[PDB]
């Protein structure tokens, strides 16, 4: 609402919403309804207190809250620029035990394609970090050249805009 | 925090992409055409008043048909990177000279400069129906473009709109 | 003797394209002019000495001014397909018969024979200023040519030029 | 010089266009993918036997996925510049490695390297149907090409074919 960084964050979160909406295709019944409730709330998941209160405040099962946070971390990985989203959700990474400094060498993949591959991984696996690392690597090897250049153009343009304090 | 420097910051960023666009079309030019075009790349942000537009070709020894062709390549570049017509507003005197449509804005923008110039090299830049050719150009690029790229092209265009409105 | 084979075959191939240029110009001739030009297309490789050149009208029963018009059109075709002046040096005496510049070479060559003959149709072939008309002809086609075509024309010229190096 | 030297002169000239073709695709690569591809541009003329094809990636630290993608871009370049299959014959062991069709030949050749690489950047280089993608690639460029460009591409191919008539191989 205020600065360039806050507006960029809100715009990146709009794309995080679309990423999370793409995963909804693979959820059903009550898990679908709890996940939808989480999409409209995750920007509160910035401190350990709020992280522990909202699953019970909004009646979300601990397993569904666990699975949502892991899909949210992959979304953050896909849309982050200069770790501004990883820093904002600093305490979310401490809750889900995932690397806050990981960043794939290419970002802004298709949310439909990314969730299509993510749908066949065990979200709460102890090896989920390396599963995410292999997921972006596979999409990198698969991606045509024109798409990758578009992806680095998006990241570079946002990086240049963030350098503008004056 | 607000003011108008966000619009200035965005314009400088969009003009960096205009630079790469203009450099990409250099691949289709040799000899004097290449030399004159390179001179215009360093001068195009001065094409904001009718006096400069008049003096540039004779002052820098630019063939008038090469000046006309450059302003048309530059216009296609503006079409490809403009958001909320801020570039068209800044270069409103350029549109007054070229007589190109200042309200034209393609369905999707921020196409690859190499891909766009490859299509643009197929057209007669001094055609009297060049405006219709530009419309065909952006339509052809949209009908071939995968949805994954069009996604990000909308994303950047919406991000810049958000930055401009909400400072 | 492979380098002389390369130069001989390349000269023969360029003349094949001169033939197709001359065949395209037949569409602008009617009735008797058609017949004599068809003949001259088959014998222009004999126009290498002033003796032969002067004997052509009497030997082949060709109108003297239809021959001189043919030599002018042939000169334009040589300009359009020459590389390293191998055609200009072979037909050097023809350039002395027509008094056309054997050192002239346009910035780009290998234009369309259909497009070239269409513009050439507007010129008087035996005008004394036909050399300046030819300069306008190639300069006009350069100005109207899309960038992708010009890059294909220079690609063709560079490849043949590189094959001829060290001859 | 013997007539068969004409073949060597032509191959040397066609590989110059292969170099420009390979340098054009560099626009669609960044970081270490760009670096490994650059190293391969200066080594592809050694990919004429299976033992060299096997050892070049290890000796120069090229990742198998990048080596495979390089050989597929090299194959499209060979398709775009070959005449009388002289390049496909010289690099027949490359076609053995890539499993690409050594007998494929587009309707026209000598398309612009910038335009072709722009089309090529839209495709998955390691797709199982890449051969079908290549066929469609050249067919798309054919149907969009203006006739005067095509006729110059015919003229160059015909000139090289006539030169090769003097070669008994
Ligand atoms: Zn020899």
């Amino acid at each position: 609402m205020n600065t360039i960084k806050t507006v960029i964050i809100s715009e990146l979160e709009k794309n995080v919403d679309e990423f999370l909406n793409s995963y909804l295709e693979y959820l059903k019944y009550d898990d679908y309804d709890q996940y939808c409730t989480m999409i409209g709330l995750y920007d509160e998941l910035t401190d350990q207190e709020s992280i522990s209160q909202i699953p019970t405040k909004y009646s979300i099962d601990p397993i569904n809250f666990q699975k949502f946070t892991r899909v949210l971390t992959v979304a953050i990985y896909n849309y982050d620029v200069n770790y501004i989203l990883a820093e904002k959700y600093k305490e979310l990474f401490e809750f889900t035990n995932m690397d806050p400094d990981f960043s794939p060498k290419y970002r802004f993949y298709s949310p439909i394609a990314t969730c299509s591959y993510l749908s066949q991984y065990d979200l709460i696996s102890e090896s989920f970090q390396q599963d995410v690392t292999k997921l972006f690597d596979r999409m990198h090897k698969q991606q045509p050249g024109c798409m990758l250049m578009n992806q680095i153009m998006v990241s570079n343009l946002i990086k240049n805009l963030l350098k503008n304090v004056q």
